[PDB]
C-alpha cells in the first residue's frame, strides 16, 4: 500500500466506498466506535461497527484511475467486498432527485485503464456481483426507498462536450451517468472481489430545471447509506 | 416487412423463447398447447402455441450474432418484445457439471462489425439482460430444483479460431461459459427496448478434461430447462 | 470432430457449392445426379451427388460470418477444399437489373469480432477469392449467355442496422452490391488454403427504387446461375 | 463548478497543481498570507501571494479524469496558467532519487477521456507550453537543482501488470512515469491554457534502489516548489 | 497540381507508374519521341509513343502518402488508367528473382492515409481493376514470362522489425511485400480510376541467400515493361 | 542500405533533410566543397563542410514511409542528428508567408507505420529533441528571422477532403500542417537520434491569401537554411 497507509487488521473485509472524503467522514457517524485508519492523500478510511458487524467506509476519489488504486490497496489490506455509494445524473426524465439507482452494469469507452488491465480492447462484461446486487434491492425496498435498477455510463470526461449525450447513452440502455462503476466492476471480476453500486440521484441531465435542497439531499444520502450498510452487514 | 421470417402479423407472440437449432425448436414445441408452425423459411422454424394461459412462440435463430440479429429484428416487427434465449454452452470453469445450467447476467464480446454498425462507434455498451426477467428465471429454476450457476459469458464470433490461452483468458475475465449469441441479444434488446434473458445448458467443460453425459441425460437436461424457461416467460 | 455438420468422412466432396438457405440447397440438389442428403443437423442441409463426372456437394451455411465460418471449417475437416458461394444480394448501383448476376472479386468489411479472432489483430487482410476459380466462373457465365457484372461487395454483419448514407457510402467505396458472408469466406479460405469464389443473384437494387421481378423470373435466374456454378466447380 | 467551490476571485490565474492535498497544505506555507479558498471533496485550494503576484496551489487528486475536472473548474474560476508538480518513477538507470524531471511531452494509451474530448482516436501532440517549460528550466538552473528534460508516460493503471513495462516505455523515449501529464497537456492545448510540469523522482523502476531519507525527499519537494513558484511568477 | 507541373494535354490518359525516377527515365527509352513533361520534386514524367499509342511513364516515389499525391495530380492532368510497375520481396520460397507477380489485391494495416480518405476504419476491398489485371496476365504469358498471381502486403515501415513477418503475411494469403499497392487500389476505387500492378521480384524474404546480378535484373525490368506497355496500349 | 547508396564515411553525423531533391541541390551551395554522395532513386545527398564541421543535406521525398526509409539508411551510414527543413501551410490567421515555424511536436492519425514500429496503438509523445530545438530558436533569433513555436499536424493524405480541416487541427493545438514530422520525431525517440524541424510557411489555410513573390520565398528558404546549418554546427 503506497496510498492507503492502514496496518494489518485495520481495514475490514467489507467496505462501503464513496468518492467524497466528506461523505466518508459523515457516514462514519453511522458506525460505532469509528476509527480513522488512513487520511494519506486525502483518502479517508474509517473502520467501525454496524449491527455488531465490523465494516469500513473508504474514500476513492474521482475517476477510474483513482478508484482502481484505492480498490487495489484496500484489497491488499484485506478488503474483498465493495459497495460503491455515490451520486449520479439521471439520463431519463422520470427519475427524481434524491431517489436511487441500483446499478446492474456499466457502459464505457474503451482504452486507457481497461487496455492496461485487460491487455486488449475486448469489451469484457462490466457487471456487479449478482447476489450482492439483489441484496441491495431487498434492503432498499425493505426501507421503503424509491430506487430504479439499470445500467449506467461510466464517463471519464465530466466536461467533454457531446450535443447528443443524453439520447446517445439513454438509447444505449443506460439510465444514469457517473465515473467509477465500469472500473469497479471490471477490476472486481478480474481480481475476484464482490462488488455492487447504488447511486443517489443529485441531478437529472434529462431535466435541467429540477433541483433538490441541501437538507433534502443529505437526508437522501443518509437514508440510503443505512440501506447499504444493512446489506454490507447482512 | 420481414424477408426471412415469413410469418404473418398475429402469428408471432409477444413472448418468445429463442433457440439456435431448428431441431430444438421443433422438439420444444411439444411443450406448448396446440403448437402451430408459423414459419419455416430459410430454416428458421417458428412455432406458436399456448402455455399457462399465455400465447408463446418458440423461434429458431441460427448461429452467430448476424443471424440472431436478423431473427430478433423480424420477430419484433411481427410484435415480439420479450425474448429468452435457451441455448447450449461450454463451461470455462472446472466446478460446473455437464447438463447443469447457467443463467446469464452479462456477455463479454470483441468489438467490431455488428456492434459497430448498430452502435455507430466502438463504445463498450453494457451487454446485459433484463434484470426483472433474469431474477424470474432464477426463481423458476430454483422452484424446479435445477442446478444453475449465475454469471457472465463470452459471446465468441469464431468457434474455431485458435487461441492458446482461451479458457484461462476468459475465465480470468469473469466469464463462466462461452457461446455465440448473448452479446448481440442483450445489446440489441437494450437499443430496441426489448426485454431479454438467457439460460444455457452446459454440454461441455473446456476447463475440465472431456467428461461426458448420455444423450438421454442431455435431452432431459434440455427438456427440464425448457419447462422452467416457459414458466418464466409466462409468469 | 465436426459438432454441427454430422456427415461422415467420405460423405462430403472436395468441391462444394455453398448457399445460405437450406431450401435453396434442397432445390439445387436436383441438378446433381443421384443426390444424397449427407446432413440435416442444425438445419445445415448438405447434399452430395455427381455432375460432369465429378463428385460435388451442396451445403447450407446459414446467415452471417460466424455461421459460414463454422460450416466451412467443418466441411474442410470432412475433406472439402474448394468452395463457391452462390447467394442473393442487393445491388448498390442503378444500372444492375434484378435477376442478373454479380461475380465477386473482393469483399469490403468492418473489422472486429470474427476477423480479430482469426487474424489476431486488426490488419485489413485482402479479402479476395481465388483468381483462377473466379475467371472460370466468368467463363461459364459467359458460355451460358448470362448477364453478369464483376466487382467488389460489402459484407455487412447487421442487415437492419440504420445508416442514412448506406448506398452512397459503399458504392463510392467501389462495392456494387451488399451481402453478409463473402468477407468471411474469402479471408478464411486465404488463411486455410482453400480455393473459394462467389456469384450472387441480384434480388434487389438499393440504388434504384423498388423495381421487382416475378417469383418465377427469380427462380429461373437462380436455376440458370446454379448450372453455371456447377459447370465451374467441375471444370 | 460542482467540485471546487471556491468563490470567483478566490482563484489566481497562475496555479501550481499537485495531486496530494497534503502537499498542497504543506506548500501553501510558501505563499504570503495564504487563504484556503476550497475544501470540498478534499480538493484543497490555497490562494496567496509570491514575488508580487497572486498565486494558487490546488489539489487535483489521482488520474486524468480527476485532474481534468479540477483544471476545467479552476479555469472557469479564472485560472489559465497551470504548472503541475508531482512525484514520479524514473524509467532510466542514471536518474537518482530526489532529482527532478522537467516534462517535454507525454505518451499515453488512447482512452475514454481523450476520445470524449478529441472526438476520435487522433494522437494529438500532448506537449506543455514551450515558453513556460523553458522558464522552468531557467528557474531550476538558477536554484542549482539537478534536473533532466524528457517525455513521460502517463499511465491510467498504477497496478496493472506488464512484464516489459520499463523496457517498453523507456524504448519509446520516456524517462519517467506518472498519471496526469497527458491529460493536462492535451486539455490545455484544446482549451488554450498555458501548462507545464516538473516531477520529483521518488523511485527508480530501472534500478534496485537508492539510499535516501524521508527528509532528503522533504527538502527536494520544498526546493522544487520554490523553483516552480518562481517560474509561475516569472 | 502542386507537385507535378505538366500542362494541359501533356499527361496521357494511360500511365505506367514506377517509384524510382531512374526507372522512369530508363523505360522512357522504350517510347517514341519521349518528352520530359515534369521533373519538379524529382517526380520525372515522360510522355511518348508506344505501338502508335500515346502513354506516359511517371515517378511516384516511395510510400502511400507519396503515390497518393502523384496519382491525384496525374488524374487532375487527364490520367485515369494506372499500372504500377515495381519491385517486391517474395514471401514464399518457390518464386525466383527476376520473375513477376501480378497483384490481385493488397493487405494493409489500418489508419493514416486510409482513415483520412475513407473517414473511418472500414476495411474497404483494396483490389485492382479486374479487366486490366486479366489483360496483364495475357500479355505476360504471351511474352513467355514467368509470373505468379496473388495478393501482396503493402507495408508502411520498410525497416520496422517483426520476427514473424514472413509467416504472418504469407499465412494471410500474401505472396509478396511492397509499399504502394493498397494505396493505389483503394484510392483508385474511390476516385474511379482503372488500376493494376505487376511487380518484379528483386528479393525473396523467404530465402535470404538467393541473389540476381545487376544485368539480369535490368533485363527482367525491361522485358516486363514491354509486357506492361503492350497492355497499356492494347 | 538499398535506397541511399552513399559510401560509408560519405554521410555526416549531422544531417539537414528536405523533401525536395531540388531544394537539396540548391542548399548544397551553402556548404564548402559539396560532394554528391548519392543519386539513387532521386534521393540526392550532399556532403560538405560548414562552420568547421562535416554536414550532409539529404532528400527524404514525401510522406512518413519515405522519410522513415531515408532516416534509417542515413543512420546506418552514420547519421544521428537530423534537422528537417520543409514547407508548410499555417492553420492560424496571424502567421504570414515566408515566416517560420519551429516545431515542438506533431499530431498524427494512428496508422500503419506507427503500428509497425510501436507494435500497438499507444500515442507515444512525438516530440523533437528539446536541446536541439532551443538551439534552433537561438539561431533563428540571432539571424533576426520571424518564427513561431508550436505543434504541427503530420498528415498522410494531402488531397483527402475534410470540411472542418482548419478548425479541427487548429483547435487541437496545431499551428501548421505538413507530412513528415510525426514520423521523424517518433522514429528518432525510438532509435535514439537527435532531431528537430523548422518549416517555411508557403501558404495559409486560414486566410484568403497574402501577396508575396517567388523570390521573397527563395530568400526565405535560403535565410532559414543558413539558420539550420548554424544550428547543426552549433
Amino acid at each position: 500500500p503506497v496510498h492507503i497507509l492502514a496496518k494489518k487488521g485495520e481495514v475490514a473485509e467489507r467496505v462501503l466506498v464513496v468518492g467524497d472524503p466528506g461523505r466518508a467522514r459523515l457516514l462514519s457517524t453511522l458506525l460505532q466506535n469509528p476509527k480513522l485508519t488512513n487520511e494519506n492523500r486525502g483518502f479517508l478510511v474509517y473502520t467501525g461497527k454496524y449491527n455488531g458487524e465490523t465494516v469500513s467506509i473508504a474514500t476513492h476519489g474521482i475517476g477510474g484511475p483513482s478508484i482502481a488504486i484505492v480498490l487495489e490497496e484496500l484489497a491488499m489490506l484485506g478488503a474483498n467486498v465493495f459497495i460503491r455509494y455515490g451520486t449520479t445524473g439521471a439520463l431519463v426524465p422520470y427519475i427524481n432527485l434524491g431517489e436511487y439507482i441500483i446499478v446492474t452494469g456499466a457502459s464505457y469507452n474503451q482504452g486507457g485503464l481497461f487496455y492496461q488491465y485487460l491487455r486488449d480492447n475486448a469489451c469484457v462484461a462490466s457487471t456487479p456481483d449478482f447476489e450482492l446486487t439483489n441484496k441491495l434491492v431487498t434492503s432498499f425496498s425493505k426501507r421503503n426507498l424509491k430506487y430504479y435498477v439499470g445500467n449506467v455510463f461510466s464517463s471519464d470526461a465530466f466536461y467533454a462536450e457531446d450535443e447528443e449525450f443524453v439520447k446517445k447513452w439513454s438509447s444505449r440502455g443506460n439510465i444514469a451517468v457517473e465515473m467509477e462503476c465500469a472500473t469497479l466492476f471490471t477490476l472486481s471480476k478480474v481480481k475476484g472481489w464482490k462488488s455492487a453500486t447504488v447511486l443517489v440521484v443529485s441531478d437529472n441531465l434529462a431535466k435541467g430545471g429540477i433541483w433538490i435542497t441541501k437538507e433534502e439531499l443529505e437526508k437522501s444520502v443518509m437514508d440510503g447509506a443505512k440501506a447499504v450498510l444493512d446489506t454490507l452487514t447482512s
